[PDB]
């Protein structure tokens, strides 16, 4: 149908806008602390602590499969990256501090993305 295609064009544009957002959020992590999944070889107990791991490369795979239906789902995953880190790592660690800075700096990007998603529809 013509509707399904129009629907698909919107998802492709949402995917387009979320890819730009992801790139901007990932620039806020120049140390690449959140780039890849926490290694289960190097942190074998990780899943005893963190039930839903997340990282930027895993978000990118979902993104490129057009697996985010709306900005809310995308934000859920970004928030997991941050909140998982802040639980597993103590306050006085480079990891916890990197998450705080990513949260704070990502807020600005995400604030405008919401306006752009509502605005463009």
């Amino acid at each position: 149908s013509m509707e399904q295609v129009a629907m698909e064009l919107r998802l492709t544009e949402l995917t387009r806008l979320l890819r730009s957002v992801l790139d901007q959020l990932q620039d806020k992590d120049p140390a690449r602390i959140f780039a890849q999944p926490v290694s289960l070889k190097e942190v074998p107990d990780y899943l005893d602590h963190i039930k839903h791991p997340m990282d930027f490369a895993t978000m990118r795979k979902r993104l490129e499969a057009q697996g985010y239906k709306n900005l809310h789902e995308f934000e859920e995953d970004f928030d997991l990256i941050i909140d998982n880190c802040m639980k597993y790592n103590a306050r006085d660690t480079v990891f916890y501090r990197a998450a705080v800075r990513l949260r704070d700096q990502g807020g600005v990007v995400l604030r405008q993305a919401r306006r752009e998603v509502d605005s463009i529809g």
